[PDB]
């Protein structure tokens, strides 16, 4: 696809839409995760011991917000510059995932959970050209974190 000026404009616009409702989009995102894969629950400190996904847990919200921010920032950086840049933060991210027991086959779980989350977020504006734009940005960012986990292990 690339990342035409016209595609990037379409990711920005759809991220602004996501941030606009963190407690919803973030608890949604954790349920689409547990639907695709239920066992994933024991991994998360704030989900252990619970029977259901807490809806107002600040620990969970702050956690899932930081996740989507990082995908969007990736798309713009691809249209301007042509790439996704690896920094300290992406590296520390790779360590914590490993401590907690996370693996690569967990990633399509979270991608489908994010495309389905953004198709749910943009509704009728959805275009091929947009799906094509977030797919390219997640795929490009996951490539980068998987790379750093492997390195934290
Ligand atoms: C591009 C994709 C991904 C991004 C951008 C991302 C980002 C993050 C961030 C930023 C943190 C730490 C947040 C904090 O300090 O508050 C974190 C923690 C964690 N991540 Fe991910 N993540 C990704 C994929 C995954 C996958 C595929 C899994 C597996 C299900 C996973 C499981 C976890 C767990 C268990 C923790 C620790 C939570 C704790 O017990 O408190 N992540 N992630």
């Amino acid at each position: 696809g690339a990342l035409t000026e016209s595609q990037a404009a379409l990711v920005k616009s759809s991220w602004e839409e996501f941030n606009a409702n963190i407690p919803k989009h973030t608890h949604r995102f954790f349920i689409l995760v547990l639907e695709i894969a239920p066992a994933a629950k024991d991994l998360f400190s704030f989900l252990k011991g619970t029977s259901e996904v807490p809806q107002n847990n600040p620990e969970l919200q702050a956690h899932a917000g930081k996740v989507f921010k990082l995908v969007y920032e990736a798309a713009i950086q691809l249209e301007v510059t042509g790439v996704v840049v690896t920094d300290a933060t992406l590296k520390n991210l790779g360590s914590v995932h490993v401590s907690k027991g996370v693996a690569d086959a967990h990633f399509p779980v979270v991608k489908e959970a994010i495309l389905k989350t953004i198709k749910e977020v943009v509704g009728a504006k959805w275009s091929e050209e947009l799906n094509s734009a977030w797919t390219i940005a997640y795929d490009e960012l996951a490539i980068v974190i998987k790379k750093e986990m492997d390195d934290a292990a």
